[PDB]
């Protein structure tokens, strides 16, 4: 195929982060997504690719927990500082930056790096708000706290963690919209309500339908002006029947069609600037078909964010051959 | 904060498949009381009722199955429900087959003259003892409760105590997909409002709930009796049930119904019926059905998809 | 009262996967006849047609597999279909692969030139013999039937009998999700209207049906040909099929399409294709697909999810 509806320049970074949580196996998410044919699929869409490979993270030897709860803070903070450098570089060179996870604490680095695009906005697709502060978290898992480090308005509620001094809150509460929420901790509900952070929970999707959810999301984020979009997509936003290979599955999620629709609409803006595809943990699948299904779904989301659609039309056909 | 009473009704004589009597045990083992406690409910457990058996109770008019046993168990259940409601509790009854709504609705109506009913089921359960083809009383409970059908209903043995207590405009069905021709005639003829799966496909569950409440509580506040048959859900989500019908409610739709019922602040009684764990092909399928039953009950008392049940007042500061 | 002719067309040569020839029997074993009878249909079963096997049938231009075999079997089928239509029967052809639509549509158009087609499938089946990569004729049936496409279709051995009968404005697709680049080109350049899965996600199935009928029968009433590929449904619902594609129609959406088709009173012929019981991983997976095939056909002839199929106008009195 020589003709395509659009030609995107895409950078791919593997970020096998696992220290943002306790379940082993999420470090294998990048290799699982790659094995599901990610690079071939993007090439088939006419993308110009730059593969940065899979990043290497050496854990800090004396990484003592913060306030007897926050686990691996120097390792998470430091690995995110290195990831932020790679993202800033890829975006600076003109690539839409795809980061494969790895747990969701990697968004601290991808969003910080990307903003180095200060007017970026974030579409956070997840069953979870990931907005616990280091003081509200009950698990001490940093994948449940990334948004707290990034939002300007929450700065006074967030203590300075070891290995996190480099972070400057980059997004305002009006510049992030959540889609898919269904497992929100009481302090997170408090934060979303009191800081007027807009979200479309599963109940909002049940009422509005995904078409109106995307229209409203774009009105909130890019209604006033064109802005680079950061799509942070947790695989657990999808129903566990569709995405079983993940750490914190919650029943009643997005259908395959709703998830593709989100990605298709993001592509249709022509503003996608960085994408995170996180929390694929092949080890938590009960079977190879369950693991492959989850990895295939991750590839479908990424492909749809760069032009794959249900009707085709991504690949341009010149003329029909005559007998 | 809600005052919630729980009654186990291990009864199976409203139908022919054995095992539905284990439904209350399955729901309790799925952690019902712990979940309601975690939502701040002031609870009262009445336990699992031991229904007085009727030894001689064979086929009536070569059609009606166990009329004496169904009539008696429902009379006994009506007494326990009446006790819970008069004591100020929102009454949760765990089934057991759906013939048990004869008892729960009769018991509730003894204290609520203006009660209304939301009947969530794949079936209308409105055959009269003359229209029924199976003779199974779980397919007939609404016929004994509806005032407008009194002249169409014969007096069955053990059913003399029942007083029709609901009018045709006071019951709304949600989830219908397997309706008998006489049931269809009854619904249309008597102007009984229903939202079948086809109506949900067209309108969406949000409009279905808005219209349901407009019909029932649009003019005035009334106590709500939610009669919820687990088979309203798609059999892939609720396989452990006697009469599964494909193309049912999704998990999201069922939670939405329960959340909207909670939001009225008028839920007065809830029945969670037809969970038959013995009909599941595996243990996990039985447990999935029981877990779904708990989610319906918890959502009916405040459990949400947005984390607003436990109120946080101040975030800790560094 | 609907007069319905059931034809078993055990086609398999339109594709490479074996087992799809056992599709008509799998649908019968799923109780198709018992179901259509219960709906008050006047039935004629032609049984399974025995097509003349072509021993010497080499590939056309080193790509098109079994051309003569597919072309001849469709010629025989078009005659049986033309005769069943002539006799006053609504023709239900059981598949078999989707290349059989060449035969069913051709036969139907001989007596119904103003027919319109509702093609329900994950695929547009509109590759020409020159655009196909697989050489499988089930991916090309619509190219041989479309009037506006005649100059781009070469004459294949055993395909000369086919006269392009359907125009581009007389076919509407529903369910599309796996469309090859030359197929997208064809749909867009020949103005063929379609409702992909993305259009369904936006509009909802009720609006999709309203718009489908607006396009086809907005100006006048016309005979309807419903060509239904079982793969239109999500593979979780219809796994026993050759080319499954994730994110398809739900059970509810598929029933709604069939109900709307029934509601026009204009249904003249129906194809139920691509059920392959051999591709199922278990016995229940094959049975599920066959049961789904029966529900589609039954709903196209009156089966409802509200029980309004049978005339009932008087309640029995005690
Ligand atoms: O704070 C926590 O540990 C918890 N809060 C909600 C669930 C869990 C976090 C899940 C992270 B993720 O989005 O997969
Ligand atoms: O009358 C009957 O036996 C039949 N009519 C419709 C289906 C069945 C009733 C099923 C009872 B239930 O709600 O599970
Ligand atoms: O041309 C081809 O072989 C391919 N194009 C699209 C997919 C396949 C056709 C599938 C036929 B069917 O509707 O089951
Ligand atoms: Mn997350
Ligand atoms: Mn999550
Ligand atoms: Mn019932
Ligand atoms: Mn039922
Ligand atoms: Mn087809
Ligand atoms: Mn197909």
């Amino acid at each position: 195929n020589l003709y395509f509806q659009s030609v995107h320049s895409v950078a791919v970074i593997g970020a096998p982060f696992s220290q943002g949580q306790k379940r082993k196996g999420v470090e294998h998410g990048p290799a699982a997504i790659r094995e599901a044919g990610l690079m071939k699929r993007l090439s088939s869409l006419g993308c110009h690719l730059k593969d940065f490979g899979d990043l290497s993270f050496t854990p800090v030897p004396k990484d003592d927990l913060y306030n007897n709860l926050i686990v691996n803070p120097r390792s998470v903070g430091l690995a995110n500082q290195e990831l932020a450098e790679v993202v800033s570089r890829a975006v600076s060179d003109g690539y839409s930056c795809v980061t494969l996870g790895g747990d969701h604490s990697l968004a601290i680095g991808t969003i910080s790096g990307h903003a180095r695009c200060p007017d970026l906005c974030v579409v956070w697709v997840d069953a979870h708000a990931d907005i616990n502060t280091p003081l509200t978290t009950s698990s001490g898992n940093l994948h449940g706290q990334p948004v707290s480090f990034l939002l300007r308005e929450l700065q006074d509620k967030v203590p300075q963690l070891p290995g996190f001094s480099w972070i400057k809150p980059c997004i305002s509460s009006a510049s992030i919209v959540y889609i898919g929420l269904r497992d929100v901790d009481p302090p997170e509900h408090f934060i979303l309500k009191n800081y007027d952070i807009q979200y479309f929970s599963m109940r909002d999707i049940d009422r509005l339908g995904i078409q109106k959810v995307m229209e409203r999301t774009f009105d909130l984020l890019i209604g006033k002006r064109q802005r680079p979009i950061h799509l942070s997509f947790d695989i657990d936003a999808f129903d566990p029947t569709l995405a079983p290979a993940t750490g914190t599955p919650v029943v009643g999620g997005l259908t395959y069609r709703e998830g593709m629709y989100i990605a298709e609409e993001i592509h249709n803006t022509g503003l996608l600037s960085a994408l995170d595809l996180v929390e694929v943990n092949p080890q938590l699948a009960t079977s190879e078909e369950e693991a492959k299904t989850t990895a295939n779904l991750a590839v479908d989301v990424i492909a749809s964010s760069f032009g794959q659609t249900r009707e085709g039309g991504h690949i341009v056909y010149d003329q029909l051959p005559t007998p």
